[PDB]
């Protein structure tokens, strides 16, 4: 991304823990 606050990147965080749950 290029670049824009924390927050938009708070976002794809829950949505790319979705995909595929880490541990």
């Amino acid at each position: 991304s290029l670049k824009g606050f924390r927050l938009v990147l708070f976002v794809k965080r829950y949505v790319r823990k979705m995909r595929k749950l880490k541990l």
